[PDB]
């Protein structure tokens, strides 16, 4: 695939699907589920949520340019804000001249709380789970051997105590589990379930809730990117002055939450349309993401920029990534499934990546704009 | 208007919108956007964002028994995810025995902030610029008659200092800008840009970024919910039990970050929905949301829950909600002026609090869903 999509920009939208569809070799019947309004049947769509009307519609584009891996890669996207997925182009054009976004991530781990209330000795309960953390991860994994043999599981659990609160003491256990290409809240809660009598019995104490949590800072997914000044230089300013700008931008967002908000919405503005592309949930995404911006004691910036021993803008993201290919409504949409094919990804966690890559490119986007006007 | 809606969950998707037609005196082409997929004309779509080859849909709700400050309201919501809709739906029914929701909202304050570096005296600008704030104010408020003549603008200024950062000192300017029924990115971003070169007047700093805060924390919206135990009876537990779940669960989210999270997330489960449904952005609502949550130095529950001196569960949701009638998608999307007309909405502040509204419903929902569910 070449993802450079020349005069894009120009085309009609039919045009414009006409071309994804011979770069990609979709089938006329893949073109048309978006050559034609509808493709969400109202049977789908009344049993996705409660009380259903109607369907209702944003545009649906696709990002040019992209390359993660060294690999090009078109994004589709869907939100209402003008310039977000220009912005995303033109930045993963400026990149591709320095080998792309490299992309990382860690395993697709998510937390399952069991909050317990009811005994006066938390401390001493929390040690009696984890003499028994075999036996409770066990259990935890008897309720789904297909994700066992999927290469998923219950692979360790945490425990955390709140001697001293309000309303008495609380013990909170937690499950790690390997969701594998799923977002993983259903996948999780279920073994939150099956554990909690155990835990029960173990500690003498009241289960309460069972949930994950949205705060995935063990599902990370990280992004690079470079910049030379030469890509930097406009009319006004040298290349090298719009990077030390950019610079004193990020130190802004660093030191002031009134900036860091706006600095990392930028970044929620690349990553959430390509997140209701594809069926995701985007209220789980935000919130892990701007929860993590503030695990340090202060907000500040998901992202970060410097300049390396060449001179050169260096940029990176590193956030949690709680994404599916599997569950929820991505398998229930026919354009989240689309959307996949579009993508070409094989894994939740690859999608976690191009997630990552697209906020720091729309990041980089608006740092370069609000150091060059 | 009465939002009780009675067997709309039930009903056919076509017997659900003659009823709401109904309801709201629609006319015909109103209920025609619904009659058939594709009410976002792709000349429109088009115009919106870039690149576009087509459109996406979501399904379009409207949850039932909403009530603020004791008026019927249906709201649209826009949304993939299941129970979000039933959940907000139920717990407005429930509020409606004892007042429904009471709202109130500041003004629609919004902050541009100003960025200046490279001064070697950054305490003593920021007095010479409060000196002048009248003439700053001013120069904000030359251009947009429009935003006048409508009764916003500028109202004042603040200056604060960050004096040592790794980059060196630095002040920051904020404009506060009564932005009236916008969400007000654009007419703050014009009034940082237009006020720079005389900030770099006094100051002799230069002028970095000019750009709107989506921490927009004069923008708050209020609500209140009260619900009583025998309300919340469940065959296993008493209501006043389930009372005393509920706030178990409420001071779980106050001290950990990990269930602060997720409980923070399914106010937003009910609040984004909205948000779409109006052709507002949910980024900038969320950005404010979680920010605000942090503000104290530890990230927490964006409500609150509590036992009044009646055993009565008593329920508030303050939170910035900045939102627009106005503006791109708001106004060009043929179905987020739709459900602006099933709203009634005649402010932006007005559609502010119906979103903490529905936002503090659904919390209370899906606590409630937690707090009863038997162990297993
Ligand atoms: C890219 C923009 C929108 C237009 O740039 P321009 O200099 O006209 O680009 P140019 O015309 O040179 O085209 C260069 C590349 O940019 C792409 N491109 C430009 N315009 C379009 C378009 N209309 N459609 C698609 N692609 C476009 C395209 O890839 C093209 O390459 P090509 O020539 O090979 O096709 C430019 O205004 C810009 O960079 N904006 C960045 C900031 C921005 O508004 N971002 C949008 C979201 S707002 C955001 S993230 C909120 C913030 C700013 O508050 C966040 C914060 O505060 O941090």
């Amino acid at each position: 695939l070449d993802s450079r999509l020349p005069a894009f920009r120009n085309l009609s939208p039919a045009a414009r699907l006409d071309h994804i569809g011979q770069l990609l070799g979709l089938s006329h019947d893949d073109v048309s589920l978006l050559a034609n309004a509808g493709a969400l049947p109202m049977d789908i769509a009344n049993g996705m949520i409660e009380n259903v009307i109607g369907t209702f519609e944003l545009p649906y584009a696709v990002a040019s340019n992209f390359q993660i891996n060294g690999r090009d890669v078109l994004v589709p996207l869907v939100v209402e804000e003008p310039s977000i997925v220009a912005a995303a182009s033109y930045m993963a054009k400026l990149a591709r001249a320095n080998g792309g976004f490299t992309t990382s991530s860690s395993a697709p781990l998510m937390h399952a709380q069991v909050q317990i209330v009811g005994i006066q000795d938390p401390l001493n309960a929390r040690l009696s789970l984890l003499r028994r953390k075999d036996e409770i991860i066990e259990l935890a994994n008897r309720k789904d051997q297909l994700l066992n043999s999927l290469g998923g599981g219950c692979r360790d659990i945490e425990v955390h105590t709140f001697a001293d609160t309000p309303r008495g003491p609380m013990l909170v256990a937690h499950l790690i589990v390997d969701v594998r290409d799923a977002m993983g809240a259903n996948t999780v809660n279920t073994m939150a379930e099956a554990v909690a009598p155990l835990m029960e019995a173990i500690t003498g104490g009241q289960v309460r809730l069972r949930i994950l949590s949205n705060l995935a800072d063990l599902r990370l997914a990280r992004a690079q990117v470079r910049i030379t000044p030469q890509q930097l230089e406009t009319a006004e300013f040298s290349g090298e002055a719009v990077i030390e700008g950019i610079l004193d931008a990020y130190a802004f967002a660093a030191v002031d939450p009134y900036r860091a908000a706006t600095h990392n919405k930028g970044i929620m503005n690349g990553i959430d349309p390509l997140i209701v592309a594809t069926g995701n949930d985007w209220r789980a995404v935000e919130a892990g993401a701007h929860a993590y911006a503030c695990r340090s004691g202060h907000y500040g910036s998901l992202t970060t920029w410097e300049k390396d021993n060449n001179g050169h803008l260096v940029g990176t993201l590193e956030m949690p990534m709680p994404v599916g290919l599997v569950g929820g409504a991505t398998k229930t949409h026919p354009l989240a499934q689309l959307s996949l094919r579009i993508l070409g990804v094989k894994t939740a966690q690859a999608l976690a990546e191009i997630a990552v890559a697209v906020g720091l490119a729309q990041n980089l986007g608006a740092m370069r704009a609000l150091a060059t006007e």
